[PDB]
Formats: C-alpha cells, sequence, structure tokens
C-alpha cells in the first residue's frame, strides 16, 4: 500500500512518478497544495518534519526526498537492479548523479528561483541565478557525452531523477538543442518511454506555464 | 597503496571522506588540490572528474566523486558489516534522505551559496537570506535529532560523517547557540570523541573558521 504525496510541476515528485510507473507500482496519489502552504499544517508536519514534497506513505512508515525514495523503491520492489544496480563501480555513478541532482541541480538551480518568485513573489531575479542553470547544463551536456544514459549504458534512476529536473528548467532557460545536443537527445529518448508523458512530460509543462505566467526577468 | 583521496582540510565534503576512512581505517594517499589556486581546473585533474570538484577518490583506474557517493561507495566495498550504511531498505531511506539533505539544503543552499560570493568572488556583504538558511538548518538538524544519539538512527553512520562535517562548518557564518540548539551541540560533543575526529575533521573545521573570519564578511540587516 504506497501513497505519494505530491503534486505534477515539482520536479522531485516527478522523479518518484517516474520510479513508481517503471516498477508497474499502484499507488494512491495525495495533492498537496504548496501555494497555500499546505505543508506546513500540523498534519503533514507528522509526515515529515522537513515539509517538503515528496513523501512516500508505505504501509504505515514515511519516507521522504526524491533520491532516498526511488532507491528504496527499486531496492525493496524491482524484480532486478537494472535501475539501481547493485555493482559498486557502477552505483557509484548513479550515487553522483543523484546527489548531484539534490545540490547542484534542485537546491542551488530551481529551487533558488522557486523560492523568489513563487513564495516570495518577487519578478526580478539575480543574474547568478541565470548563471548557475547556464552550469548545469553544460555540466549534464559533458555528463552525457559518449553514452545514452546519464550515469552509464543503462537506463537508471539516476536519469528519472536528473530528467525530471533538466527538463524543467525550461521554465528558466529554454534549452538550445544546438548548444545542448547531448541533454536534447536524451530527453528525446527518455520521453519514448511509455509512462513518460503521465509521470513527466505533463508536469514539466504545467511548471513552465506558471513561471511563464509570473513574467519573472533575470536582472542584468 | 590502492586509494588516492584529492582534496584539501577545509572541505567540508573531503572532511566527510576523511571520517569514513578512518572509521574504516583504510590506508590511502592523500593528494592535495589546491582550489584556490584553481588547480582542479587542470585538463589533468579534469580527466579525473568533470566536474572539477574535491573530493574525488581514486580506485584502481576508477575515479568516483562526490563526497556521498565516494563514503557509501567505500562502506559497501571495504566495511566488515553494513554498521556505517545499512542495507535494509527502511533503515537505507533515513540514512540516504539525511545525506542528500547535506548535498542540498546544507551544501549547496547554505555553504556553496556564501563561499562562492566571499572567498572567490570577493564579496563582503552577504544578503539575509543567506543568514536565515543556516538558523533553517540549524532547526531541520535539531528536530532530526530528536529522541535519538545520531542523525539517521541509533548507530553512527556515514551520515553522521556527512553532516557533522558541514554542520560543524557552519560556525564560520553562524556560531552554534547550544541553548537554543541542545541536540546539535551534543551531538557535534558525541562526534569529538571519535579518537580519528582531531585529524579527520576538527583541524579543517578550525581551518575553515579562520579562513571566514579573515575575509571580514558581514550580513545585511
Ligand atoms: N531534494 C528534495 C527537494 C524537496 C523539495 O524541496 N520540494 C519542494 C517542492 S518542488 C517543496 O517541498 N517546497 C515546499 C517547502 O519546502 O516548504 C527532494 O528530492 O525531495
Ligand atoms: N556536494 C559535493 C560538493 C563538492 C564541492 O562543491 N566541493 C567544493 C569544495 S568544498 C569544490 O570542489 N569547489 C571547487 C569547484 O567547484 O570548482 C560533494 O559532497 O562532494
Amino acid at each position: 500500500k504506497l501513497t505519494l504525496y505530491g503534486l505534477d510541476p515539482s520536479p522531485p515528485v516527478r522523479a518518484v512518478k517516474l520510479t513508481l510507473a517503471a516498477l508497474n507500482l499502484t499507488y494512491e496519489y495525495v495533492n498537496v497544495d504548496i501555494v497555500a502552504r499546505a505543508q506546513l499544517s500540523p498534519e503533514y508536519l507528522e509526515k515529515n518534519p522537513q515539509h517538503t514534497v515528496p513523501t512516500l506513505e508505505d504501509d504505515g512508515h514515511y519516507i521522504w526526498d526524491s533520491h532516498a525514495i526511488i532507491a528504496y523503491l527499486v531496492s525493496k520492489y524491482a524484480d532486478s537492479d537494472a535501475l539501481y544496480p547493485k555493482d559498486p563501480l557502477k552505483r557509484a555513478v548513479v550515487d553522483q548523479r543523484l546527489h548531484f541532482e539534490s545540490g547542484v541541480v534542485f537546491a542551488n538551480g530551481i529551487r533558488s528561483i522557486s523560492k523568489s518568485v513563487l513564495f516570495q513573489g518577487q519578478t526580478k531575479v539575480p543574474k547568478e541565478r541565470y548563471d548557475a542553470i547556464i552550469e548545469i547544463y553544460d555540466f549534464v551536456e559533458t555528463f552525457l557525452k559518449g553514452q545514452d544514459y546519464i550515469a552509464g549504458n543503462q537506463l537508471t534512476i539516476a536519469d528519472f531523477s536528473l530528467v525530471s529536473s533538466v527538463a524543467s528548467l525550461e521554465a528558466f532557460v529554454a534549452l538550445d538543442t544546438t548548444k545542448y545536443p547531448r541533454i536534447g537527445a536524451w530527453i528525446k529518448k527518455l520521453e519514448q518511454l511509455p509512462y513518460y508523458e503521465e509521470a513527466n512530460g505533463k508536469g514539466v509543462r504545467q511548471l513552465v506555464a506558471i513561471f511563464k505566467k509570473t513574467n519573472f526577468t533575470f536582472e542584468a
């Protein structure tokens, strides 16, 4: 019995939706209205004291942080270790990419802007935040050099994690696929998964539209 | 020997790896990478780590980077038991949440946000936002320690090494009020009892604090 707490525009929530779909697991999806600060309710804080989404409930146990969740799901429920290989050297690449996503991409790239634009209602965003997004594209383009997937030669949860956030960066800076052909090819490859549209595609488009509506701009 | 660690003592994620190597009693070569001299940007270093960060670990022709990936690798490959990184999916999920909390909320948003501005871009005035972020980190860690002696449960794990390397470093920006944060104070004190703590984490924390003291940076009101 799985319950996922979150909302479709959220990148880390979509990373979990991709993993759940890839593992063909059934779950209840509970909406959490972040703009209304519904995550700050006493009832949600009891589930996740960091008051973030996603939170996964698995038969009474609460797990949070999307990367911890999707590793947990694969380790516990997958038929094989395909999505999260147990071989320590292969796992070390996956883990590096996941922690890259946690810090460099999401915390420094996305939440840094979401906080000032959506949470604080500010229209102007410091130029450093633009520079941070270009740095992310540059790194991811390098990470994809000579391989079809982000962490090696097979689909893993690192792909789910990073595609959920890297595709979201379009909300701030459109991806130039002439400058970034590897990133373009990799998103296109992942878009072919039958569950991609419902798990990640539509939420990306929603987030992009949310930020379009704010009319935010980068400071020079 | 077979293991090489690339890094430098003031760096919190390098110290996370030094703590783990010490706890596992592994021998290794320590190679200094002077990030102040931008030595991590040499083409030679980029071949080992294209993200040009420290730490990097070299193990028999393989390069691993990101401190959290490195220390999970070390325990899984070399430890006698999974004590420091339990394999039980549920216990593992708590450790993993704490590690990723360190990557994003603590290091990226808390420390590197200020370090880049102050150490490498020479800014002396830091926005109040960055002070508030450190206080929120202290608030979260205090909550995480509720009812237990360690950060991810009832036993020492790599989550303790990761988070103490960075949380102890926060003194460089905001001194820790142990009357407001008695659990954090006790937890740091408990880890300081580890005989390998002084060399692995303690010296470098003090170095980092002294580096920031010298810059004379302040937070805006
Ligand atoms: N790295 C974390 C990010 C979690 C996170 O910050 N989620 C955002 C939504 S995208 C959130 O919960 N914001 C509300 C809050 O922190 O109060 C993860 O992968 O779960
Ligand atoms: N979260 C990463 C942080 C790595 C990191 O950013 N290290 C800093 C030093 S504390 C660095 O290498 N700065 C040089 C650079 O990024 O070029 C980890 O745990 O390894």
